[PDB]
């Protein structure tokens, strides 16, 4: 039927995510702790649940730590090149994963700051070393038109950053889901797709 509740599970967004219509958008920031806990144990078994009705589409937080600008235009390239391949983002082979979760272990695990933002050589590295991608191949892809709309599009993500922080959920880039209610994995599925069929 519908079992979730308007104000609990979920909120409308007063101002929709554009062009965002059958996708699960996930806000985040490398620099976020528990982006990098959804990222290793829900992010992926919700999106695969749901990924015959929706796209999992990450947006990356550009205002949030030192590096979020640099963070975005690597993940930016990544994601395209993944795509392009016909590569899953949640597959051991994605290069926005690689660079992802290097990202989340330096920063949260290991608490690298790379010279507090004065080194963004030393913080581009961390990503395109995991991501097994040149610094040249990244400076060069960055030009792509289609990664340079990706970063336009993902400036969208701070009005809906500053609802409830991130990570912050949103399906058909009109629902917004409150991470602090969400019950589990099955539930949060169920969620997604019961806000995907909403005419």
């Amino acid at each position: 039927a519908s079992a979730f509740t308007e104000g609990t599970d979920y909120m409308v967004l007063e101002k929709p995510i554009p062009n965002a219509d059958k996708t699960l958008i996930k806000v985040f920031s490398y620099a976020c702790p528990f982006c990098y806990k959804y990222d290793k144990a829900v992010t992926g078994p919700v999106s695969d649940k749901v990924a015959d009705l929706v796209t999992f589409t990450p947006f990356h937080l550009e205002t949030k730590g030192e590096y979020g600008k640099q963070a975005s235009e690597v993940f930016a390239v990544l994601i395209a090149k993944d795509k392009a391949a016909g590569i899953s983002l949640f597959d051991a082979k994605s290069q926005f994963k690689k660079a992802k979760f290097a990202w989340y272990a330096a920063y949260h695990d290991k608490k690298e700051r790379w010279s507090d933002g004065k080194d963004p050589a030393a913080f581009i590295k961390t990503g395109l070393d995991a991501a097994g991608m040149s610094q040249a191949d990244f400076e060069a892809a960055l030009k792509d038109p289609a990664v340079q709309e990706t970063l336009e599009k993902w400036k969208a993500a701070y009005d809906v950053a500053k609802i409830q922080g991130v990570p912050a959920y949103v399906v058909n880039g009109k629902y917004l889901i409150y991470t602090k209610n969400i019950k589990s994995i099955d539930s949060m599925a169920e969620l997604v797709r019961e806000l995907a069929t909403k005419k």
